[PDB]
């Protein structure tokens, strides 16, 4: 039925300007494609700290991804993935910020680095979690494995390793082939 | 996996010019929303006779509903629904027209009247059939019932009756809420 979806995007220092924008363009592509549906969106940038760039209430008032993401500034710091998953779950998935109690919860994590913090993601056990690991930092099997503990299972379904930020376009192509009425 | 979908739309004399236009506009609204997906479309006008206005191969090459339908002329005759469905099954879902033999076949039938011919639609048994009945001709339970034999079962899932042609907007709104990735 209803799907409240949060994009949790990396704003670490490793990300070049163009790579950071390709993340934004990807999220905007998706949101545009799925306007006027049972989907509701929010977005949070995570580096060292966390910022709700816009929440569910904001999406419903605007329904305009371009406008909604126009204040994003690249944090340019670390990659605190654990703290960021917990921040989404405790501070973003809230009825007080437009979330629908009924809805299927989905989290899309987009990163170019291994996490710099630690802990657990117990607060997010009730959320379907996908993670996109992009670039050279994820060349090895071991690097790719570290990303599993953040995502739902199996990794074959919920973990996607992309070789470049151009490949975000290919992923948008792939997903659209999975868009169906019903 | 792939979905091959035909719009089989009514061009009977009973349709006023604006009503005919609104069917054309509904079809374009749907296709535009499902662009760049696993859906490929064909459109076929039926009254007394039948015409393929564009085929699947036209859609793949142009991906432009506006242009693909720009040359439709309202037939202004009868409503031979039986022969029309039969024309779709045997003449439209063909490699020659860009049909993928392995795909899921969908037929959307849009009509404002009861069928003027008879016979059977046994040739369309492999096709998932939806029928939209529009207007005052479908005021009675009885008249809406006459459409059941053309649609997949049950009628509650595959038959929709609309009071007016303006209500095509409302069906467009409803259907988009049923759009999902997966
Ligand atoms: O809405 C979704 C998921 C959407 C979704 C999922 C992943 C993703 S991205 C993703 C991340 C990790 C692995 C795969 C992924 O997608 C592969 C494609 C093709 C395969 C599909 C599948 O595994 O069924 C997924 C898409 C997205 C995204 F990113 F587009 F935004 C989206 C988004 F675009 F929609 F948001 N549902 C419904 C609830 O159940 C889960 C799927
Ligand atoms: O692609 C489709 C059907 C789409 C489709 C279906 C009906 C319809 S129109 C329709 C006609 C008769 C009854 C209902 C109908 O829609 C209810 C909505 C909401 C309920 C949904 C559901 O019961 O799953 C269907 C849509 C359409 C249409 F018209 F938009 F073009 C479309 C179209 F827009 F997509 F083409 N699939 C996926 C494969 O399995 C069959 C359904």
């Amino acid at each position: 039925g209803n799907v409240d979806l949060v994009f949790l995007f990396d704003g670490s220092m490793s990300l070049q300007p163009d790579e950071f924008q390709k993340i934004l363009d990807f999220m905007k592509d998706v949101m545009k494609k799925l306007s006027n549906t049972s989907y509701q969106f929010a977005a949070v940038q995570f580096s060292t700290s966390y910022k709700t760039e816009f929440d569910f209430s904001d999406y419903v008032k605007w329904k305009d991804p371009d406008a909604l993401l126009k204040h994003v500034k690249h944090m340019l710091l670390l990659t605190n993935t654990f703290g960021a998953i917990n921040y989404v779950a405790t501070e973003v998935f809230r009825e007080e910020l437009g979330a629908r109690p009924d809805a299927t919860k989905v989290l899309i994590i987009i990163t170019d680095g291994e996490a710099t913090d630690s802990g657990n993601i117990d607060a997010a056990k009730d959320i379907i979690r996908y993670i996109i690991g992009i670039g050279k930092h994820f060349q090895t099997k071991e690097s790719q494995e570290t990303l599993h503990k953040f995502a739902s299972k199996p990794a074959s379904e919920f973990v996607k390793i992309l070789d470049t930020f151009e490949k975000l376009k290919d992923l948008f192509t792939e997903l659209q082939k999975k868009i169906y009425v019903i």
